[PDB]
C-alpha cells in the first residue's frame, strides 16, 4: 500500500507533537496527571483531529498531554528515543526533528509552561536528554537524525538562550534554529529578541529556518527571508499572494517545507481550492513533504504521500525529485550531505 515505498528524507516534524498515545498514558498515570482518558486508544481519538478547528482548541491539547512528559527527565529522553523509531518505520533515512526546549522544561524558564509547578528540569538539560535519546535511537534503528531548537513567537525573551543552545550543542545533534508559534502576532517577526537571535545565528554559522506563510501573510514570509535571513521556509504557502517575492524565491532556490495533511487540518489550505503544493510541483520549486505533528493529525508520513498521490496525482518520479531536493537543502555538513545524496540516488535506480 504505501504510496512511496522508497527511502525518504523529512525536514519538518515536531518532537512534541510526535508522541505516542501509549507513552503519554504511561507517564501521567505514573505521575498522577490525567487525561481526558486512559486507554491509548481513546486518547488518540481525542488528541487527534479529523476536522479543522480553532487555535484555542488546538493549543489545549498540548495542555492535556504536555504536563505528562514535561518536567520528567526520563520522559524527555524516552520520547526522543521512540521518535526515531517512528521514523524507521516510515522508511526515513534522514530526519531533522524540532522542538522548543523551554516547553519541556520545568525550571529556569518564565513563565513556567503548562501550569506545571516548578521542578528542577531546565531547558539546557532538556537539550541534553533529547540529544541522547535521538543519538542512541540513531544507533538502534538505522535513521540518521539531527535536531533544530525553536524560538517561540510570543516569547522573544527566550531566543537568545535558543541560539546559545544551538551553538553549545552544535551538531551533537543541533544543526539549526527555528521560529515557531503564532505567526499572526502583530510584528512578531521583528521583535528585537528574535532578530538578534537570528543575527547571532548568521554570525556563528548556525543554520536557519522560520515558520512563515502557513496562516500568515506573504509579508510574514518576506520578513523571514529579508530580516531574519532564513534559509528555508516552514510551509510558506502564502508566498504565492506576492508574485515578485514568489518569483524571487524560485530564482534563489528557497526550500519550502510542505506539510500537506497538516495544511487541511489547520485551516492553512482551504479545501474548495488549489493546493499550494500543486502549484509548486508545476513550477519545479524546491520543496519536501513532511508530517509536522502525526500525533495530532492522526498520521504518518505515508499519509501525506497518499494525499498528494491520490488527490493531486503525484507521481513516483516527482516523489524522488523532492526527496533529492530535501537532502540537498538539508542542514548537514556538506560532506555528510553528499553521502546522503549518494545513498538516495542509489536507491532510486
Ligand atoms: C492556526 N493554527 C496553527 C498555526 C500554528 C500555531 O499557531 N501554533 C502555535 C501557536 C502557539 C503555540 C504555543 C505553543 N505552541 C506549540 C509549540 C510546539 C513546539 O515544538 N509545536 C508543535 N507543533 C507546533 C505547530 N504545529 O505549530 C508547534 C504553539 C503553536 N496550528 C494549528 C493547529 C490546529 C488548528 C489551527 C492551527
Ligand atoms: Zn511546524
Amino acid at each position: 500500500t504505501p504510496a512511496f515505498d522508497k527511502p525518504k528524507v523529512e525536514l519538518h516534524v515536531h518532537l512534541d507533537g510526535a508522541i505516542k498515545p501509549e507513552t503519554i498514558l504511561y507517564y501521567g498515570k505514573r505521575r498522577g496527571i490525567a487525561l481526558p482518558a486512559d486507554t491509548p486508544e481513546e486518547l488518540q481519538n481525542i488528541i487527534g483531529m479529523d476536522k479543522p478547528l480553532t487555535l484555542p482548541d488546538f493549543l489545549a491539547k498540548f495542555d492535556y498531554y504536555m504536563p505528562a512528559i514535561a518536567g520528567c527527565r526520563d520522559a524527555i529522553k524516552r520520547i526522543a528515543y521512540e521518535f526515531v523509531e517512528m521514523k524507521a518505520k516510515d522508511g526515513v533515512v534522514y530526519v531533522e526533528v524540532r522542538y522548543s526546549p523551554h516547553l519541556l522544561a520545568n525550571s529556569k524558564v518564565e513563565p513556567i509552561p503548562w501550569n506545571q509547578a516548578e521542578g528542577d528540569l531546565t531547558p539546557d538539560e532538556v537539550v541534553s536528554l533529547v540529544n541522547q535519546g535521538l543519538q542512541e535511537g540513531e544507533r538502534d534503528f538505522g535513521v540518521k537524525v539531527r535536531s533544530i531548537l525553536c524560538c517561540m513567537r510570543h516569547q522573544p525573551s527566550w531566543s537568545s538562550e535558543v541560539v546559545e543552545l544551538c551553538k553549545k550543542y552544535r551538531e551533537q545533534t543541533v544543526v539549526a534554529i527555528d521560529l515557531a508559534g503564532d505567526e499572526t502576532i502583530e510584528g512578531s517577526s521583528l521583535f528585537p529578541g528574535h532578530v538578534q537571535a537570528y543575527a547571532e545565528a548568521v554570525k556563528s554559522g548556525v543554520h536557519r529556518t522560520v515558520h512563515a506563510g502557513e496562516v500568515g501573510s506573504a509579508n510574514v514570509v518576506k520578513e523571514a527571508v529579508d530580516t531574519l535571513k532564513t534559509e528555508r521556509l516552514g510551509h510558506g504557502y502564502h508566498t504565492l499572494e506576492d508574485t515578485t517575492l514568489y518569483n524571487r524565491l524560485r530564482q534563489e532556490n528557497m526550500h519550502f517545507e510542505i506539510c500537506p495533511w497538516s495544511s487541511y487540518l489547520t485551516g492553512a489550505w482551504k479545501p474548495d481550492t488549489e493546493h499550494a503544493v500543486i502549484r509548486f510541483k508545476n513550477d519545479q520549486v524546491n520543496y519536501s513533504l513532511n508530517t509536522d505533528d502525526p500525533l495530532i493529525f492522526k498520521s504518518t508520513l505515508d499519509t501525506d504521500y497518499q494525499m498528494t498521490k491520490k488527490d493531486m496525482g503525484f507521481t513516483e518520479e516527482e516523489f524522488k525529485r523532492l526527496n533529492i531536493n530535501a537532502a540537498k537543502s538539508s542542514f548537514l555538513p556538506e560532506d555528510e550531505k553528499k553521502e546522503l545524496l549518494d545513498l538516495l540516488y542509489k536507491a532510486y535506480r
